[PDB]
């Protein structure tokens, strides 16, 4: 696989460790679109910048230089070469996220360091097979039930099943406008299965 894979889908639909594991069973890196979105939201949040003043924040993040390191056993962000990745995973980060991805700014920020990559790569996220790298030949949109989502996400967040419910509900609501699946994607409703059988019908698509 030389050229691109995309994974695209709503949160736990499980694109972060399909990716993973598709990437290291291709010998390619993979890109999480997201963790750049969750950095942007965190490091504006710790700096205390207006979640509305794009400026402000788009001048703090190109002034931190803020990078994604594509490892292959998970990505990590770096803002002024120091490793943020341990705190964009939480409950609060999660309901805040949103707000920031829907600056244009923001997106154009995220997408120019997306598109600083050499291919091949498996890159994940919510409009990668659409707004990023529509070329792809490869695309997937990934699935599942709010439930089932839900279910997975408290296994990950101190929150209770119900409450991550009602957060990801929300969430993917406000994804909304930068999540529709590609026309050429192979959707997957990835509920009921597991990780491994994910990945091998991923591969086995990729493998045609
Ligand atoms: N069939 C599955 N496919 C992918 N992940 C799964 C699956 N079943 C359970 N999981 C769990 O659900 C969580 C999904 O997280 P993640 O890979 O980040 O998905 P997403 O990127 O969509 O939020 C992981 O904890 C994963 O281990
Ligand atoms: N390409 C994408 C990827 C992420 N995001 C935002 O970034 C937040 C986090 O993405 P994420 O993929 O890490 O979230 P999860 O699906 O992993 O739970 C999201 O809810 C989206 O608002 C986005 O607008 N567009
Ligand atoms: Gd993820």
């Amino acid at each position: 696989m030389r050229g691109i894979v995309t994974i695209d889908g709503p949160s736990a639909s499980g694109k972060s460790s399909v990716a993973r594991r598709v990437a290291a069973a291709l010998g390619v890196p993979y890109l999480s679109s997201g963790l750049l979105y969750r950095a942007a939201a965190f490091l504006a949040l710790r700096a205390g910048v207006d979640p509305g003043d794009e400026e402000g924040l788009l001048a703090l993040l190109e002034g931190l230089g803020v990078r994604l390191l594509a490892q292959a056993e998970g990505n990590r962000v770096l803002a002024d070469g120091e490793d943020l990745t341990s705190f964009l995973h939480t409950p609060e980060v999660d309901r805040v996220v949103s707000a920031v991805a829907r600056l244009p700014g923001v997106r154009a920020w995220v997408n120019r360091r997306l598109k600083e990559v050499p291919p091949p790569f498996v890159a994940e996220g919510r409009d990668m097979g659409t707004a990023v790298f529509p070329e792809a030949a490869h695309k997937f949109y990934l699935t599942a039930s709010p439930e089932v989502r839900a279910w997975r996400r408290a296994r990950e967040r101190p929150q209770a099943y119900e409450e991550v419910l009602r957060d990801l509900l929300r969430r993917d609501e406000r994804d909304k406008a930068q999540s529709a699946p590609a026309p050429d994607a192979l959707v997957l409703d990835t509920g009921g299965m597991t990780l491994d059988e994910v990945v091998a019908w991923v591969l086995a698509h990729i493998r045609r």
